[PDB]
C-alpha cells in the first residue's frame, strides 16, 4: 500500500495526502525519542553552521569518545566509521588480522551489514550451516572463510569449537537478534560464546548496532553482563544521522571512510550520548512504554482469538500473527507464521493510521513519544484492522 | 591542528588561529565551508523528518537532478558512502555481465571494499591494501598503470571475455591529479564496449567538480556506469551509482531525507549557475599561475597538475602516472614546506601527493595571502 512521506514528528508520519500515521518502525532503530527531536537536531544544525566536515582532528572527537566509553562497560577506544557494515568490515578485519586467522562465525538470521565476507541469505533462506551468499554479483569465494550456525544452539557451537576453535578468527553475533523477529539469547547461550571464544583465542563481536543505547544503557552487554571483546555500534548512537563506530578495551584495540567520523556525525553522538546520560530513568521509562505496548496488542489479539508470538526486549519488539495451526531461532519463528494474512493486516492497519512494516520478522521499534494514548490509539487501530481480516 | 570551526576557506585552530585551508576536506565543498543554503535546507529536514526509511517525495527530485546534470545517468540508486556505491556498481557489473574481473588501475582508490582495495615492484602487481582482508579478496582484480594503453590493449586482447569491469577514476585525483592521456579514456570506452564488459567511472571525486556533468562530460566519454559522491551532497554523507536505464536493469542510512535534501540543495544550486565551472576555471587558474610565480621566484622547482580547481602541488628533487610523478617528487622537504606553511596560516596536506580542492571562497585576495604564504615559507625552507 503506497505511503510517501511528507514529514514527522514525534512518532508521526504525515504522506503526500497529508494523512497522519502512528509510526512503529520508526525509520529502523535509531529514534529513542521520536522523529525531528529538536535537542539532537539544533546541535548538529549548529555544526553545520560551524564546519561539518574538515577531515581534521575537532574537539568533539574526545567528547563523542568519552561518552561513548562512559555508557559503554566494554568500549574504552573507538574507531568511527560512516555505517554499520564499515564498522563490522573494519571490526572483522581487525579480528582477522590480530589472530592472524581467517575464520568468521555468524548465525543464520544474524544481519551484519553488506560487505562482502558477512553478507548471507537470512530470511530468504536449505539449512542454518549453509553458507548462501545475500547478493548477486558477489565474487565466488565471498564466504569462503565465513562459516554459520543456527542461533541458541549450543550444542552445534561446542562441536564446532571442538573442530576448528584453533581457526576461528571471530564469532560475530547480534546479541538479542533483531533482524529476524526479535529473539533473545538462550540463558547461558551468550556466556558460552564468550567461554568458548575466550579458550580459543578467537575474538568475540557483538554488533550493537540495534541493541546499543536501546536494550539498555550499555547495550545487551551491560543488559546480560556479557562483555565482548570488540562492540559495534550505530543506529541510536548518532539519532539518526549517519554513524557508526566499533571499539573495545585497550587490548583488543592494539592494531577511513571520508565521511567517517566528520563532524556533524561526532555532535550528533555527543547531543543524543550527552541526552541519554542525562535521563537517568530513561530505560525504566522505555521499558514501561514496552510492556503497555505489549500488553495492549496481545489484548487486542487475544481478544479476536488470533494467534500471535509477542517478543520483547525494552522498545525493540516483534508482533507476528500465527497460522491457525518459544521458537530459539529464525526458522522455529518463521514457521509459525502466516506471512499473507500479516502483510494483509499491515495493509488493514495502514488504512487505520498505523504504519508497520509488512514482513513479520520486521521490529517495532517504540520511543518515548510512544506514549499511553498514543498506544491506546494503536490498540483501537489493531481491533478495527483484526476485525476485517 | 585540531579544528574548532570553519566558514568559506578558514579554520579555526583550538588556539583561536586562523587557517587558509587548501585541501578543504578532500573534496566535498566547491562552495566553501558553512555553506548557508545547504546548511539551511539539512537542518530545514531535521525539522521535518531525517529518516523514515519510506519513500520521500525528495526521492524523485534527487533523482531528476542527477539525471539532469550527469549526461549518462537515467536511473540512480543512493548509497551512503562511495565505497558502498562502488561495491554495488561492482557487484551489478560482475551480475549483469556473469563475469568476475575487474580491472583497476595503479593508484586509483575506490574505497575499502574487499574486492578493490589495493596497496596505494611492479604497477601489475595486486597487494591488499588492509591487514585482515580474506586470501581470495583480490584474486579476480587485476591491476593495470594508469594511461598505459599497450598494457591495457594487452589484457583486453588475452581477458577481454572474461572482464565484467573495468574501474577508473577518469581523473586520477588521489594520487597526484593526473589527467588521462588523451584518448585513453576513448580506448577504454572502444575496449570495454567490444569485450561485453561494463565501464565504470568512479567520479566521487570528479563529479560536479570538474564539470557540472564531470569527466564524462568534460572529455566527452560516456561510461556504462557512475559513481557520484563528495560534492553532490556538499559534504553530508551521500553516494550513489547509476546509469542508463540499459545498464540499470542498501545500507539502512542509504537514501535517507537529509542526505537527499543536501543533494536537492546543492545540485538546485549548481544547476542555477550555469558559468559556475568557467569561475572556477578561474580560481584554479589564477591560484596555478600564482603558486608557480612563486616558486619560479625562489627558483624552486615544483610540478603543478590542474583540472579545474582540482590540483596537485609538488616540490621537487610531464608525468603520466603515480611512479613517474613519485620519482620527481622530494617527499621530506615538502613536508617540512607544509610545517612552514602552516605557521604561516596555511594548511595543504604534507603529502606531496593529496591534492588542493578549490572553492568559490577561495577569491582573488585569499590566494594573493596564499602567494604571500608560500613566499614566506619558501625562504624559510
Ligand atoms: C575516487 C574516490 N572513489 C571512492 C572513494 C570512497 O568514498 P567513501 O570514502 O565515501 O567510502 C573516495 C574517497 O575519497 C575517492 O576519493
Ligand atoms: C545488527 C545490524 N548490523 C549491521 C547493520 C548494517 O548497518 P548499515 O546499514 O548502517 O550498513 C544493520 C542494519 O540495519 C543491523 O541491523
Amino acid at each position: 500500500l503506497p505511503l510517501v512521506v511528507r514529514s514527522a514528528g514525534g512518532c508521526l508520519l504525515r504522506d503526500v495526502e497529508d494523512g497522519e500515521i502512528i509510526d512503529l518502525n520508526m525509520g529502523y532503530g535509531p529514534h529513542l525519542f521520536g522523529y525531528a527531536d529538536r535537542e539532537v537536531l539544533d546541535a548538529v544544525a549548529d555544526q553545520f553552521a560551524k564546519g561539518h566536515m574538515t577531515g581534521l582532528p575537532h574537539e568533539l572527537d574526545a567528547r563523542a569518545g568519552a561518552l561513548i566509553a562512559e555508557l559503554v562497560p566494554g568500549v574504552e577506544q573507538v574507531r568511527f566509521a560512516n555505517s554499520g557494515t564499515e564498522a563490522v568490515a573494519s571490526a572483522l578485519r581487525l579480528a582477522r588480522a590480530t589472530t592472524g586467522r581467517t575464520l568468521v562465525v555468524t548465525f543464520e538470521g544474524h544481519y551484519h551489514g553488506w560487505s562482502e565476507t558477512v553478507l548471507r541469505a537470512g530470511k530468504t533462506a536449505t539449512r542454518p550451516t549453509d553458507v548462501v551468499p545475500g547478493a548477486l554479483g558477489m565474487i565466488p569465494e565471498a564466504l569462503a572463510h565465513t562459516v554459520q550456525l543456527g542461533w541458541n544452539d549450543p550444542d552445534a557451537l561446542r562441536e564446532l569449537f571442538a573442530r576448528d576453535g584453533d581457526r576461528i578468527a571471530a564469532v560475530i553475533v547480534e546479541p538479542v537478534l533483531a533482524n529476524a523477529g526479535v529473539i533473545p539469547p538462550a540463558p547461558g547461550f551468550l556466556q558460552l560464546l564468550r567461554e568458548l571464544t575466550g579458550r580459543s583465542g578467537a575474538m568475540l563481536v557483538f554488533d550493537e548496532v540495534i541493541t546499543g543505547f536501546r536494550v539498555a544503557r550499555g547495550g545487551a552487554q551491560e543488559r546480560y553482563g556479557v562483555e565482548p571483546d570488540l562492540t559495534v555500534l550505530s543506529k541510536v548512537m548518532g539519532g539518526g544521522f549517519p554513524v557508526a563506530a566499533f571499539g573495545g578495551r585497550r587490548h583488543a584495540m592494539r592494531m577511513a571512510g571520508v565521511y567517517a567520523g566528520n563532524h556533524a556525525a561526532l555532535r550528533a553522538v555527543v547531543a543524543m550520548l550527552g541526552k541519554i546520560r542525562s535521563l537517568p530513568d530513561l530505560y525504566e521509562r522505555l521499558e514501561d512504554t514496552g510492556q503497555y505496548m505489549e500488553d495492549t496488542v496481545r489484548e487486542v489479539f487475544a481478544t479476536e482469538k488470533r494467534p500471535v508470538h509477542i517478543n520483547r526486549v525494552g522498545t525493540l519488539m516483534s508482533v507476528a500473527l500465527l497460522k491457525g495451526s518459544e521458537p530459539r531461532d529464525l526458522r522455529q519463528l518463521a514457521a509459525l507464521v502466516d506471512f499473507p494474512r500479516h502483510r494483509r493486516l499491515q495493509t488493514l492497519a495502514q488504512k487505520e493510521g498505523v504504519y508497520f512494516h509488512p514482513n513479520a520478522l520486521e521490529p517495532w521499534f517504540l520511543s518515548t513519544a510512544h506514549t499511553r494514548d498514543v498506544i491506546d490509539k494503536v490498540a483501537g487501530a489493531l481491533q478495527r484492522s483484526l476485525v476485517g481480516l
